[PDB]
């Protein structure tokens, strides 16, 4: 069933997590390194690459930063596995871990630092699929033996789609992504898409609201550009962000219990091996 925006404040969300008795959670981060990032900054990052490093922070650095300031409490041990996808070394088939022997980022300061160190060494490629990053998350959950996890994907939302194709027929990248979201709902996993750049967002919204085959609504879309573009205080922007990111988490947590996913090994999850970071 679909999960609406049931909470109008961060406070309501924390109470809702309180009533549901959330005691433990961990984060997983995935980062879109596809070529489309070079042109989805046309309006919102002044015709620059969304991954372009400079004196100003790019939307990815901004999103990492706010995630660290608003969501760090939801990773119980401050160690965050981070993965990249869609560069020339992974295309639409694989992900790579930020560090060689899969070692984790200690805190989101290191996530930000490691991102900065990695990105200019990457050939941004494609095609764009969320299938590998979601399948990587699935493997992290299955290996922890059903420990509750939130996958945060920071991306520009431009999954390789058909066009024009009226049809209702899906590109392989889109179909595999939907298949992964469906399969993911056999595990105690929440997905939050932090959308950066110009969009368009119709497809992310469809992942958010309309996938009939999945066991429960396991996917939330946060339009990061739209929240940051508001004429509000920085403190109010972070609250709006945290509220958007967490909106579906209490019902999703509860759903993992009602559907008997939490703490349970599914036994039917392919083990995805991350590639090493393609760097020096
Ligand atoms: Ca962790
Ligand atoms: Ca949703
Ligand atoms: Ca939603």
């Amino acid at each position: 069933s679909k999960i609406s925006d049931n909470y109008s404040s961060l406070l309501q969300v924390s109470e809702a997590l309180g009533r549901a008795g959330l005691e433990s959670s961990n984060l997983i981060v995935g980062i879109d390194f596809t070529k489309s990032n070079e042109w989805t900054g046309a309006k919102s990052f002044n015709r620059k690459s969304l991954h372009h490093l400079s004196n100003t922070p790019n939307p990815y650095e901004q999103a990492i930063t706010i995630i660290g300031r608003t969501l760090a409490a939801f990773d119980e041990d401050n160690l965050i596995p981070c993965y990249g996808f869609g560069d020339a070394s992974t295309h639409d088939q694989d992900v790579f871990s930020f560090y060689p022997e899969g070692r984790f980022c200690n805190g989101f300061e290191e996530v930000l630092a490691r991102y900065r160190e990695i990105v200019p060494q990457l050939k941004l490629a494609g095609p764009t699929s969320f299938a590998p990053i979601i399948e990587m998350a699935m493997t992290v959950v299955e290996q922890s033996s059903g420990q509750y996890h939130v996958l945060v994907i920071i991306a520009d939302g431009q999954v390789t789609r058909s066009v024009d194709t009226e049809h209702g027929r899906l590109s392989p990248q889109e179909q595999k992504t939907v298949d992964a979201i469906v399969k993911a709902s056999t595990l105690p996993l929440s997905i939050v898409l932090v959308g950066v750049g110009d969009g368009p967002w119709d497809m992310m919204q469809e992942f958010d609201d309309n996938i009939p085959a999945r066991a429960f609504d396991n996917f939330q879309f946060v339009n990061f550009t739209e929240i940051m573009s508001k004429n509000k205080d920085q403190s109010r922007k972070e609250t709006e962000f945290a509220l958007s990111a967490l909106m579906e988490i209490p019902p999703q947590y509860k759903a993992t219990i009602e559907l008997n996913l939490l703490g349970v090994r599914n036994g039917n999850i392919p083990q995805r091996i991350p590639l090493p970071p393609p760097v020096q």
